[PDB]
């Protein structure tokens, strides 16, 4: 079985649970507010910064190299633009760094520095989601908060270097399937993907508590 299919099958259950977290449930209903949106986007800024720092550290490592697509996928630059939009010129000293966000970042650094063969699980969890349901979330946010079609405030959800997300997603999956795989690695990669989803659920649960 291809790694791309194994990951989808391994995370379809936790994905349903993630969609139904209180925060995401409210988001989908279009009940997302500026306060809550700023919290999630600031948290993602920290998460993608860590993820991409680890991707750079392992770009030449065969256990990840086939998935090195910084021009097309990396989100740090986009999040920096969004932070300036939502938090202003001095966003760097204004954005929050929640405990759940810190925990996620911690695991990313452990994986990138000690278990790089599992980094693909984290890239899969974040990037393939961004190219999929992330586009649905983008539309909901635009409608709920009156964000312009021009993209301001939603750079994170925009991929100017990718003509068609569906096509790129198929390419990314194909390259994922070229990674040298063994039962050992496949087993652990799918397990780490479930952990990545849980880290996201825990973040959402925390943000919801901060909002309520
Ligand atoms: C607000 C709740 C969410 C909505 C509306 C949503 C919706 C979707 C949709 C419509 C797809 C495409 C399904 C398909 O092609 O069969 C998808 C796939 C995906 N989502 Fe989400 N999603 C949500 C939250 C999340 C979260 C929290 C994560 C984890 C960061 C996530 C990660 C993924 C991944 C990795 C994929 C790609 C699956 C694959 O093709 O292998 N999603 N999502």
């Amino acid at each position: 079985q291809d790694l791309s299919e194994a990951l989808k099958e391994a995370t379809k259950e936790v994905h349903i649970r993630a969609e139904n977290s209180e925060f995401m449930r409210n988001f989908q209903k279009g009940q997302v507010s500026r306060e809550g949106f700023k919290l999630v986007m600031a948290s993602l800024y920290h998460i993608y910064t860590a993820l991409e720092e680890e991707i750079e550290r392992n770009k030449q490592n065969p256990v990840y190299a086939p998935l090195y697509f910084p021009e097309e996928l990396h989100r740090r630059a986009a999040l920096e633009q969004d932070m300036a939009f939502w938090y202003g010129p001095h966003w760097q000293e204004a954005i929050p760094y929640t405990p759940a966000t810190q925990h996620y970042v911690k695991r990313l650094h452990e994986v990138g520095g000690t278990h790089p063969e599992l980094l693909v699980a984290h890239a899969y969890t974040r990037y393939l989601g961004d190219l999929s349901g992330g586009q649905v979330l983008k539309k909901i946010a635009q409608k709920a908060m009156a964000l312009p079609s021009s993209g301001e405030g939603l750079a994170f959800f925009t991929f100017p270097s990718i003509d068609n997300p569906t096509k790129f997603k198929q390419l990314y999956r194909a390259r994922m399937n070229t990674l040298e795989m063994t039962p050992e690695v496949k087993h652990r990669v799918t397990e780490e993907a479930k952990t990545a989803f849980l880290l996201n659920i825990e973040l959402f649960e925390e943000l919801q508590a901060l909002l309520t």
